[PDB]
């Protein structure tokens, strides 16, 4: 499987596998004033999220990855249970209009980063929380660890180790994360198993522009290092039947 921006140089997005051709798949297009406000869907508490940490992140071949190792976990959010944190990832682009997955209200921003979540022991198995991002003029020093790790991450199956850090660090101020849009849907990646249940935070993370394109400048999907790793996104999937809403 790949994505549309591999092929021009495989199984692209509308000829994936598996669960890919199914009826609740992410990501989706969020009309904001559609989403119905609901009182059930309180704050979130983070564990482990202010921890520093070193933590290792790895080119896949498809976004870099930081394994999490059950180091962190959620609770509240209108989540039914607790989960633990399983990995983190990002996709992105080269453009400030076109590199998250999801859109507000049909915009896209720069890169979108998911910290994919598991219940701890059907349709919400999977939690994922999706923080957009888009450019700022400050240098996001909290960032700073990943984006210095990627040089020594160019090309697939290679890892390296992250300086200190924390998650929190690499997210909004944790008072700015109360406002949140909510929905089912599917894994992004084949084989596209419709059991996640998805947040998505309204609040952006703010990069600098040269950290975004530093994603694209220095990470390759291929060994050969023919293609720069960049538009590793999904296309857009209908909403059909399901409503998303908002806390
Ligand atoms: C982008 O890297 C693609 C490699 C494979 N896909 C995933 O890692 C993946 C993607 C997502 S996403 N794009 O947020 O929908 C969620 N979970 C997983 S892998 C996974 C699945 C279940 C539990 C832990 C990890
Ligand atoms: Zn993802």
């Amino acid at each position: 499987w790949c994505y549309e921006v591999q092929a021009e140089s495989c199984l692209v997005p509308v000829k994936w596998g598996g669960n890919c051709q199914k009826d609740r798949q992410s990501p989706i297009n969020i009309v904001t004033t559609k989403a119905k406000v609901d009182k059930k869907l309180g704050r979130f508490f983070f564990s482990g999220y202010d921890k520093k940490q070193t933590w290792t992140v790895q080119n896949n071949g498809h976004s870099v990855m930081m394994l999490l190792e059950n180091k962190a976990s959620i609770s509240g959010g209108g989540l039914p249970a607790p989960y633990q944190a399983k990995q983190l990832h990002l996709h992105w682009s080269d453009l400030p209009y076109k590199g998250s997955e999801h859109s507000l209200d049909g915009e896209h921003f720069a890169m979108e980063m998911h910290i994919v979540h598991e219940k701890e022991k059907p349709e919400d198995e999977i939690a994922v929380l999706a923080f957009l991002v888009e450019a700022g003029t400050q240098v996001n020093e909290g960032f700073q660890p990943l984006v210095e790790a990627l040089s020594n991450i160019p090309k697939p199956e290679m890892s390296t180790t992250m300086a200190e850090s924390s998650l929190l660090d690499l997210l909004p101020k944790e008072e700015k994360l109360r406002h949140y849009f909510r929905y089912l849907g599917s894994l992004t990646t084949p084989t596209c198993d419709e059991k996640v249940v998805w947040t998505v935070f309204r609040e952006p993370i703010q990069l600098h522009r040269e950290q975004i394109l530093a994603f694209s400048q220095k990470l390759y999907y291929d060994k050969e290092q023919t293609v720069s790793m960049k538009d590793n996104v999904r296309p857009l999937q209908q909403l059909g039947q399901r409503t998303v809403i908002k806390s």
